[PDB]
């Protein structure tokens, strides 16, 4: 029995990928670049296009699909809960939202969980919490709160996010901007210490590995050292684990690699296994409780459907031991790429990452990075770079041993064929 | 039926009573909402049930997110069917749903370009970005000088930039420093608008056809019609927020249709998904929308195929079930009856107001405790949540049947009269 999208789409008589591309240019706000594929279905680490070609998905929603496409447990949890109750608002109680927050609070070790919808909203929320806490508990002067963040950060596309970006296309022509941000180099403890001299600082807002910035892995101890500096000044450490969290780097949180318990933790993306948007902000009671009744809200935040989904998605990460999976396969991946590609392929600048969050930065003055992207696709690997030159390898963590060996060999083959063609 | 996971995790916690749940929420959930009166376990259509099997009519409906009713079978079927196939690709890859869904909405609402985001706040943020970038690039106003006019008591969400353009104390207090670039004028005041529009740095006027969270404030006839002519006169964009008013709630497809206004930029949300998953939209002509070039905006989940499949079903339900006609007809009956039976008899009613099935009864909180009205309503089978303490809201699913609406209207009228009896 055809649902409305199916019947409608049928009537458009779209046969080729080009037919779909034309439909984007005509009707879809054109804020994303052209795409090389029209995906129709996904299962685990694999997707298929409209012509039945199979690929490994090496983007995975930039770590939103860690549990794989269409994970049966998560889809069942979705459909069962959807037959019962999807939305009450937080104006009314329900039998799911609190149990879901207790589940998360225990899993991550926080007193209070705020559920929002997108990663941007989690960042907005955290900044609001840190500002209000700074005014109310730190007693900094009215409208003086500052938040330190890093160059090449990414946390979203709200105006306030654009206001704290150093990426030209993120901010250009979108001002005037929200004040109150101090930008410093990533991976630079000395710069953080200098900025922490300002007593009106509320928080330092950081990624454990910069995501959209290029899979920038900081030096050993960066985050550990930053937390001590912040504690010294009674400044909150807000750690954005939207992309790095949830087993992706080989630990439950990327912050775990430094034994850092964030003062405020952000999650999103794979919190729902890519099924529906749900994000979370977690913290100790004497920070989070500054959000009194009426001072924050969201129509869909903490809706029971997304809660049911998230509990199942997080349980899958545990049950399937996906952190161990990510540690093991990712160390193998980087070891194979280094052995077969360094030396042999001179236009590779770096192979880096943790767990299954991996990147290969190329030198865009020695090669066209897009040739690498297209060659990957020809070998069945779908992959989207960041900043042009940073190739990304972010597969679902459920990828099997056999599938990962196959994908690894396809990836190596692609880089070597580009070098041969150069 | 076999237990669900979440039923067994929760059954593991031994939560039996509504108070066990209230405690759980107090301990683990960020405490940014008021205490709740009820623990809902199931919804179907206009009805919800608490964990004790008590039935109520849902007269909040997600503040008009559940116009198609709780658990609409078509919408749930479309969700589950698409979810078995594909949920997310990002807009970094193509898929076989997002484009067709945007074409579907483009044709339904009469726009060149559709931008899909996730929440109403994100739709507002996106619209403000589009308008500013358009002002800089097309009107060539000076850098960082773009202004946006909004109205006192507006509500568009909870981002910092939304807090920065709010006149509601709890929405902004201690969340600054604030995003600049806003001019706040009285709602429902064409003269104030005309004056604000003299400033050539204005990019847009951003307005609700009926203020939602501000208290179901219905403007005077022709307000929006007059406001658009003023903005066009000045090449200023009219951004109309229909996240709460749109989608049949006021008796027309868009509340702007009461004034025959086609917004320069339209925002939808809430019932765009029948309350099933968060999806919002921003729609506009090509020469405005196309300022958002590749890399200049984005969203992980915006336009995901699951949400698109749900939205197309949700929008089709509105048409097939003639829910605008139903809202028009039942709404008019609701306001007629409440006025006939309550005005005069109940001196602490200030006003009964609305359009379609977006209705409010503002009470005098110096003369009555408005929470007594909320509790009495609940005792009589009606779940409602006020805005601004004193503004009672009646916002049922538009699928409420003729008999259900009769029964509910009776229970509502009964509750106001019982509160007045008790005052006496
Ligand atoms: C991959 C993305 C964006 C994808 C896209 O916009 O196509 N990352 C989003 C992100 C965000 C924003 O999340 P969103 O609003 O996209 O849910 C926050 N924090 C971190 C560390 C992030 O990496
Ligand atoms: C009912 C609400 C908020 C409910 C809540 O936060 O509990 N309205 C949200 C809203 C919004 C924000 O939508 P949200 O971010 O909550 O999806 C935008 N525009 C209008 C006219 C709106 O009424």
């Amino acid at each position: 029995r055809k649902t409305n999208i199916e019947a409608y789409r049928d009537g458009l008589k779209l046969k080729t990928e080009e037919d779909f591309f034309a439909c984007d240019r005509q009707y879809v706000c054109q804020n994303y670049a052209p795409v090389p594929v029209v995906i129709s279905k996904g299962k685990g680490a694999r997707v298929w296009d409209i012509n039945g070609n199979e690929y490994y998905d090496f983007l995975a929603g930039v770590s939103s699909l860690s549990q794989g496409h269409c994970h049966p447990r998560v889809i069942a949890a979705l459909c069962r809960q959807a037959e019962r109750l999807t939305l009450t608002l937080r104006a009314f109680g329900n039998d799911v939202t609190g149990p879901a927050c207790r589940f998360m609070a225990e899993m991550f070790g926080y007193d209070r969980v705020l559920l929002m919808n997108t990663g941007a909203e989690a960042g907005e929320s955290a900044l609001k919490i840190a500002r209000k806490w700074a005014y109310e508990v730190k007693e900094i002067p009215p409208d003086s709160a500052k938040v330190i963040l890093c160059n090449n950060n990414y946390w979203g596309r709200t105006i306030t996010a654009c206001s704290s970006s150093t990426t030209f296309d993120c901010y250009n022509n979108f001002g005037p901007f929200t004040p109150g941000f101090e930008l410093i180099d990533y991976d630079d403890v000395g710069a953080l210490e200098e900025a922490l001299k300002d007593p009106n600082v509320a928080a330092f807002f950081v990624e454990p590995i910069q995501g959209e910035g290029g899979v920038n892995v900081p030096k050993p101890g960066y985050l550990k050292r930053a937390h001590e500096l912040c504690r010294s000044k009674n400044v909150l450490l807000i750690v954005d684990e939207i992309q790095t969290g949830l087993c992706r780097t080989g630990r439950l949180l990327a912050a775990d690699h430094d034994e850092v318990h964030p003062d405020i933790l952000l999650l999103g993306k794979s919190l729902s296994a890519g099924v529906v948007p749900i994000s979370a902000v977690m913290g100790r009671a004497d920070v989070m409780d500054v959000l009194k009744p009426g001072t924050h809200g969201s129509t869909f935040g903490g809706n029971p459907l997304a809660c049911a989904v998230a509990v199942e998605a997080l349980t899958v990460l545990k049950d399937e031991k996906l952190a161990d999976r990510a540690e093991r396969l990712g160390a193998q991946f980087r070891d194979c790429l280094r052995r077969e590609l360094y030396g042999k392929v001179p236009w590779i600048k770096e192979i880096r990452g943790r767990g299954l969050l991996n990147a290969v930065e190329v030198d865009s003055d020695a090669i066209d990075p897009n040739d690498v992207v297209m060659k990957l696709k020809e070998n069945g690997i779908l992959s989207k770079p960041t900043r042009g030159r940073v190739m990304r390898f972010i597969p679902p963590l459920v990828i099997t041993d056999e599938e990962h060996r196959d994908a690894t060999t396809r990836i190596i083959k692609s880089f070597l064929a580009v070098e041969e063609e150069r």
